[PDB]
């Protein structure tokens, strides 16, 4: 069988930029197809209506096993909106968000959608006498590394991957959506590294990501003095910089050990496993 | 006047990922209005073929001033008939591609398409024994810092904010699409940097970044020995980190002369530059 | 014109281990003396009762025009009695504490103590599977550069050497005595760099500093798990560790523009201050 | 049984300002009771002999196993002072100090004191044009994380435990008192790094340190051009943030292999041990 | 009993720069002699001959059991010479080059020469504006980085060994002439690294340093503006200190394994190995 | 006119190894001509007296204007022989050398030679247990990065240069001759770092590079037990590697000044001087 998604991304976050090809990395995949629809970085109400619409005019002719919508805060007001949409709809979705998500985990249970809200998934330092392209694209590089390396990208995947097998046996009930709240602590129930300080050193990584969201905020909500909220918003970006290097780090002793996990997928599907750098995936 | 576009994604690119928020980094403007839509990372004929029927038909309803199709390599396959497609479609399109594109660069032009060749966005280590979800995101991270902090990113957004603004005027003629090729000596004809050193290290990494989809070629296309060839792709991968890293020293070199360019958009969509961090974009 | 100090230390803060060498930084100040009492790291009543006993013993003799307890959390049982028992003596007295000082600084207004409170300095990872000697002086080591190369430090300095100037003019009021917070955004009304984003990387380093708090208290007084708290504990090391490489690396900022603020005493304890490495103090 | 002691802090150095919280790094041992006294910064013969006093006074009702005078140059005017009047009391005493009390090590011998002489504990570079607060702490930090992660503060914990062995169990004798010189080769006779690369860092990272004091000397007591003696100390404090560089690479080194020691103190005062992260010290 | 063969040096390249040395690392081989000669930096036709000339004569009464020329570029007229004259030489004889070299390849197997073909060992940005001595000399520090940590070194030295060994029987037949050609794959047939991630390193750390020669050659024959080939030039600077520093991170990664490959020679000649620090080599 | 000069090679060190490079870095000087013999790394006194004997072969139809000899240890049995042999003969004659040589400093004078002693020119850990050839030429990198870039190679082809414009004036009188001694504190005469930084940090360089000489000696002429000496000869090693770092680092500063020093030869052999990258030398 060949299971079906339709992705929606509205406004920007390191994870809802990254989620689809997660789960195909080497377009190899026989058993999965994929539609991708968004507005860019508008998530204003006029525009996630537009999009969710989008995804619902395809939706007829695709008819995919679950929908994902993606994107920063789903408290917000044009997140609102697509939450309501789609719990409205036939198809089973899933809600990716971030930290202000928490406000609505209460009522998207309700509403019976799944979710998966990454903590560490921070805003970044909005305020236009800092932020131009280039700088959102390198806080961007940093916040992937860290949600690549420090193994937050791999629990993505793998609530994904479980959906994807229930969509085969044809019935994706609302039993099976996830329902996961992403942060440092979630390393702690994970294998993702075999030596404790490459661990720890991803855990004050997220931490160090976690508490940018803080900062950002203080500069472009709260602070309304520009010889301070510039400063502010910078201070943030530098701290995302560190967690990329510690997360970085992490991944370099997982190599001095030769102990790097991998999980490819196959061409059926099958998420494959391995450690040592030589050993084929299996 | 509000200037519409389109844009399609088959397969990933670095600057594919990234192009249409480079144009909107605070989602501000009051002067844009994008669409996106996509297979994810599949870039088949079938799939290339499904991709741009979707935006073909929301373009009935959106009335696109322009189109941009984004994707790894156009003489393969798929892309080539994404470009026989949008070549034969009503509206003015721009091709963003790699560095095997230069293969059908007097072809598109011959079509009337513009495009946009980006040479250090270089393909990766796609092999099964080696590439996983996480690995593939590390390497963008990588590859994102290195388009970013060199400025590349930087000429392909001013690239499009030049057609934008002649979309205001609504004519695009084919003599107003972009034509570029970048590579390490497009910063030969910049002033991104008002450090020489950071300018001679951009280009270091640009060379090097480059150089990857040579390795990454041999490794996934000529080497047919896994012995050999999952090393190779490796190597490629930890070339490409490298290329970062030297992105980030240019970087930091500019902030120790408090030099760092930035061009943010107004909201009117006015393209405005500063250098020193308390001054105002103007 | 000779002002005589004693300090008291029960248990240990970075702020509270180097407080007396910040005011005599080559021993060649004549206008100062000073004592050092405590009980070492110990800071329960009785040793608190034990140290101040100390000080009051001395300074029956010495003489001092103030005295400071110094030490962590002073809303704490045995910070509290130094509290009581300073504020009920005849003596001048300001307690340096960190952030947990933030709950008894009215109080501490109404027992007409001053106060300093440092909210970087912050809690280190206190379980034995994790914290031993070495690990306890690393962690002092990464906090205590810190606290200097951001700046905080020299807040401190500035403080007492206004304090020490108005002992000399014999009037010490209760109005003359520090009522300082510092944290993060102190940065921003002071004049330490020189280069800007020397000071965002500072301000990185103290929000990181003061975030590592959190963490250590989760680890030590929350989590009740050892597979959980232990990494919990070296996260928070971690952490500290990358604050203490933000501070090196805007203090490495100021040396590549010649522009490091060093503020020694003259030996009649006037502040002196320069940028360039050549350039006398004055 | 509860042993007893009480340090005397004259001037600074690394060992001395960190001997005491060594032995008990959580507070939580309860065989063990400290009083801890001085006069900061300053050496001098007349500020000793008040802090020898201030010691002696309250050793009349602590009735201490032992006191320890820490402080540079066992051989100045000042330490020579508080050498004479401790060999003279009914106390057993230790002197900690640095490479220019090796001159005097015959003479301590002879007087039946105990010491522990650490060369790598180096002079900093005390001119006025250079050394501020700020400078002073962040040579302090590097020294202190050298010291740390060499295993030389390891030493001097375990000197000093077996010496409150001695004393739970009343027989101090001159024989029991510490007589150790602590250098770069000291780590040869330990086993302190399971990985050898890690040991060798640290002896050098130990060698750097001990030369520093060597650069010091030249800058504070020879030369007498400005021209020349601000660089000389400049240089000595940059060799020192290296040699902190070098420390922190032994460290990462055992992180590497899951190999770090740690030899934490139970609440008996038993010095525990471990290797692996996650095991706990026995 | 033993081997003696004299080297010849015109011009410089990083090879022919240590070639001898790694034969005889400590001066206590008894079973090898040698003598060298050359022009320095010149390696035009006259200079060249001169060289010969000298070795020839020498040879006259040294008798030589084999010859080394070692230079840049054996397809360049002077280097050509060398080859001429030493294959009509009565001397057996060997060519050390770079990449240049493989246009002559065919040519030197039917002049009776054997080479050593280094890839790797890159030209560098030789242009007055930017080359001065001490250029010179850090780009070569960043080079014999590259080919001693990597393991190019260690070929060099077991091809040299191999025929050393074969003199001591005193006949080298032309097909007991080394005939290799190295770069970065010359890695995959070796077992350098007993880490695959130190192995990789290299490899891209191999592949920069070879990428170095193609910009060097831009810079310095192609491009014509000296405000393009000035930058140009230094960037191809700034990738061999990058792949030095990859080469770095490869020789650490065996570090902390304790597993770096030591072959030194015998006073016999024997190669020897170990990879234990603390093992004696056998 | 052309100036002419021979040197003969015995032993290695870094400066020796470099000498007549530095004279000619681009071979594009009309103005001198040189040869070098030697007999590598052997420099016993039967291999000396052949090495001089080949100069003085080659001298009598080259006609040189001096000679210089390099190499390890001016004292030992084999300089000495060199000594004498270059002191009687008719040329003019250079001695360079290492710390070694100040014991027959004042012999050398006698001689009527001149001298360049680089004391930071430190010999290696020559062990067979540690030093291979991969480890001989990595160390060879880091000391050649230190000569370099602290500017230890501009002052020795600074008295190179000045010695030829006199034999061009004919007549290389004793009292031209260099009496050179190179050290730490050589740095405080020149006006080679623009930033002040950058030259404390290089000062730091030469005192931790001339230090390794005394470690080495130890572990190869004190030491006797391999236990020992081991370590000690590798760690020796650590150091020099930890000082090439802190000459890039010092370098780096200058380049971020836009401030790096270039003292390139023009065809005639003036040397000319620039710090602006783009700036043409003159
Ligand atoms: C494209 C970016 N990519 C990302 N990518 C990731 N991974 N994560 C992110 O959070 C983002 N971004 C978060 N986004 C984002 C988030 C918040 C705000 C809100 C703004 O921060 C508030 O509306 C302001 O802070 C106001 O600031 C505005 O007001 C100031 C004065 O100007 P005046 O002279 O007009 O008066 C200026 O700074 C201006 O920017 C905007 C954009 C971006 C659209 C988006
Ligand atoms: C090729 C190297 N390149 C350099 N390059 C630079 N820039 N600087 C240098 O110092 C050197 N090296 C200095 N050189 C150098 C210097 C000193 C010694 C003296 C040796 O250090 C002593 O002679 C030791 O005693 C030998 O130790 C010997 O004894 C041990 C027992 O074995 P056994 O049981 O067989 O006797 C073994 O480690 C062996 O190596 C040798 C070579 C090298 C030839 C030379
Ligand atoms: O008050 P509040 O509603 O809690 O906060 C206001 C913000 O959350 C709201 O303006 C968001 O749309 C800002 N926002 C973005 N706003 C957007 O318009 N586009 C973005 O892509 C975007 C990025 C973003 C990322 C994380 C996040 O938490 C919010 C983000
Ligand atoms: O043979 P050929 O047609 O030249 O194919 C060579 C490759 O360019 C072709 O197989 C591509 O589809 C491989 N490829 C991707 N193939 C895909 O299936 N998906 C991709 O996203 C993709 C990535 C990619 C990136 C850069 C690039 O140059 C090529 C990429
Ligand atoms: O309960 P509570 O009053 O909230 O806090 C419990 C107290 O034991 C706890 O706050 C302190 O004693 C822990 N404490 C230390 N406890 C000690 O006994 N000694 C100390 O040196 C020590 C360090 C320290 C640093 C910062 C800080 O906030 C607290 C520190
Ligand atoms: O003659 P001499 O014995 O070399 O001179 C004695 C010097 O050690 C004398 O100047 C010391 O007081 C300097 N000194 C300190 N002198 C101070 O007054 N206070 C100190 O904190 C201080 C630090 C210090 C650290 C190490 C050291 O070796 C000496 C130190
Ligand atoms: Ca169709
Ligand atoms: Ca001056
Ligand atoms: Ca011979
Ligand atoms: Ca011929
Ligand atoms: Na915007
Ligand atoms: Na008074
Ligand atoms: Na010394």
């Amino acid at each position: 069988t060949v299971a079906k998604a339709i992705f929606i991304k509205c406004g920007n976050l390191g994870t809802s930029m990254m989620m689809d090809m997660l789960l195909d990395e080497r377009a190899d995949r026989e058993d999965v197809e994929f539609r991708v629809v968004g507005t860019s970085v508008k998530m204003d109400p006029e525009c996630v209506e537009a999009a969710v619409e989008m995804a619902l005019d395809i939706a007829e002719d695709f008819e995919p096993d679950f929908i994902v919508y993606g994107g920063p805060n789903p408290a917000a007001p044009g997140p609102s909106k697509a939450r309501e949409m789609l719990a409205d709809s036939e198809y089973p979705a899933v809600i990716i968000g971030d930290a202000p998500g928490l406000k609505v985990k209460d009522e998207m249970e309700e509403q019976g959608l799944g979710y998966i809200l990454v903590k560490p998934d921070a805003m970044l330092g909005a305020r236009r006498e800092f932020l131009d392209p280039v700088e959102m694209a390198i806080y961007n590089a940093d916040l992937m590394k860290v949600l690549a390396a420090t193994g937050v990208f791999r629990v993505v995947q793998e609530a994904f991957d479980e959906l994807i097998e229930k969509a085969k046996e044809d019935e994706i009930s609302e039993n099976d959506l996830p329902k996961l709240v992403i942060d440092r602590n979630t390393l702690l129930e994970r294998e993702e590294f075999e030596n404790p300080y490459a661990m720890v050193k991803a855990m004050a990584a997220l931490e160090i990501a976690e508490n940018v969201a803080d900062v950002s905020v203080e500069g472009c909500f709260v602070e309304q003095d520009k010889e301070r909220y510039v400063p502010i918003v910078a201070s943030a970006h530098e701290m995302m910089r560190k967690a990329a290097e510690l997360a970085d780090e992490a991944r370099e002793l997982e190599k001095s050990n030769d102990a790097v996990l991998r999980t490819p997928h196959a061409p059926d599907g099958k998420v494959l496993s391995k450690r040592k750098f030589m050993e084929d995936p299996e």
